[PDB]
DNA sequence: AAAGATATCTT
DNA sequence: AAAGATATCTT
């Protein structure tokens, strides 16, 4: 399928490739920084062919955002069917150590999923499928990358900018938690475990029904929250109490 | 001096060269995105090595953050003047249609300018200088073309995702305004004014004391700012009337 | 954790 | 504009 299709290129070209840096029309070649400021914005730009080509192969349309600070980064559709939309956003973070536990903030949690068309390429209810690709990279211990500049044929003496990359497409409810990824920008939390449960799927939502309905109703606060749930066992005591 | 040689040189470098994509290590290139969060990447890692030049060439060293959430993006400072640090952020913004009025978000002011070492590389008070490297890049649609990867071959034909960029050198302070950047992220606002009004230093404080005294006493919200002042004339009526 | 930092944009 | 969106990290 499109979904088995995307996740073997995603592994393959993963295992074959090594972004280095930024090229100039001149062939001179910047280094890259080692912050997930910088890996976000790369690993986005990399899987844009990727998706592309996969998409294009089982008759998917792609467009991307016309609006800055609109979700999602990737929206495949066929013509013949509008309401059958996937969203796909690539999501970044790192790890010290290989084996370590990580989290992602999965989106904000008062802007589309609370109101259709906000913050949205396309109405919510167009999408059919919410699909993040996740990349986990791990830090390298030098905190003081190239400040110099390459040619095409010093490509292999710029320094990586990590120490090894991990990446897996999976459902954003069945990798969502129950406690906030962000405070101030109110972003849903993803579970925080090791990479092997993202891929595996090992959540905390029975369903995508309950993973919308704790998002939809969680409160910005901690104060507000303590009257209502901070976590999913709260949530489905307020459930049993009649939502209240 | 350290800043006419510096601002020399991102001038002339933004005027020969021009980013067109990331490239890996077997010498596949990916073509760029059209968006801030892309191109500020790219600015950053850009100017990385010419700033490194130019201070090495005035004796200084240049530090970036070890920690992710640190200002400023660098720090220059010999050895010999430890308290005579200075700082040196990029930002960048966009334009729809070359040279309209532009707007930066520069920095927090409820973080190191409150407290000496909230979110800062360094304590606050051993820096004498705030430098803001400003870029203004006139935005251009994505196209088919971008959206499949090129071999170092075809360099130029990469579509590039921008048009006429400018970059400017200037102090914080200097083009530093009596309006937010931002809400929730409690931001210190621009000017938002043309190109040549940040180049001469057009801003609206009479002195940097004053500009830290504003933003140091600025309230989060329109609510607490009702009492208290909104911009600049209240801000000195404020003032005139003893704090009150 | 919760809350608020990092940079910038939209409505 | 003010307010809260866009992604992620720190503490």
């Amino acid at each position: 399928s499109l979904r088995s299709d995307l996740i073997n290129a995603l592994y393959d070209e993963n295992q074959k490739y090594d972004v280095c840096g930024i090229i100039s029309a001149e062939g001179k070649i910047y280094p890259l920084g080692s912050d997930t400021k910088v890996l976000s914005t790369i690993f986005e730009l990399f899987s844009r062919p990727i998706i592309n080509k996969i998409a294009e192969k089982h008759g998917y349309i792609v467009e991307e955002p016309k609006q800055q600070n609109h979700y999602p980064d990737f929206t495949l559709y066929k013509p013949s069917e509008p309401n059958k939309k996937i969203a796909i956003d690539i999501k970044t973070t790192y790890t010290n150590k290989e084996n370590e536990k990580i989290k992602f903030t999965l989106g904000g949690y008062t802007s589309f999923i609370r109101n259709n068309t906000k913050n949205i390429v396309y109405p919510f209810d167009q999408y059919i499928a919410h699909w993040i690709i996740g990349y986990v990279y791990t830090r390298v211990a030098t905190r003081k990358s190239s400040l110099k500049t390459y040619n095409i044929n010093e490509l292999n003496e710029i320094p990586k900018p990590y120490k090894g990359v991990k990446v897996f497409l999976q459902d954003k409810w069945v990798i969502a938690g129950d406690l906030a990824g962000s405070g101030n920008t109110t972003n849903i939390g993803s579970i925080h475990a090791h990479y092997k449960d993202f891929v595996e799927g090992k959540g905390i939502f029975d369903s995508e029904d309950e993973f919308l309905d704790y998002w939809r109703n969680y409160e910005r606060t901690s104060q507000l929250r303590n009257d209502k749930y901070n976590n999913i066992s709260e949530y489905r005591n307020w459930i049993y109490r009649g939502r209240k």
